[PDB]
């Protein structure tokens, strides 16, 4: 924290507006989940997202598995989640 001061990047959209947030590793599924809180100052559920799927990202397993999906991925450069109310 004070000491941060290999990231993920999450790309978050909400109504339609984008914004880039970075997280140190390992990313935390309950940080994420307040990071979201805070910033957009509700609660939102994380949905992964690609051009033709969405998945409910439930818990720090699921997360980890979208993590995954970005690392393998050479061009992928954020992880993309949609954020629904
Ligand atoms: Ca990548």
């Amino acid at each position: 924290g004070t000491e941060n001061l290999s990231d993920v990047r999450i790309k978050f959209e909400h109504n339609g507006e984008r914004r880039i947030i970075a997280f140190s590793r390992p990313v935390k599924y309950e940080d994420v989940e307040h990071k979201v809180t805070t910033v957009f100052g509700q609660p939102l559920d994380l949905h992964y997202m690609n051009n033709e799927l969405s998945i409910l990202l439930k818990n720090q397993d699921d997360l980890d598995k979208a993590i995954d999906i970005l690392d393998r991925s050479s061009s992928m450069k954020s992880l993309r989640i949609l954020l629904l109310s």
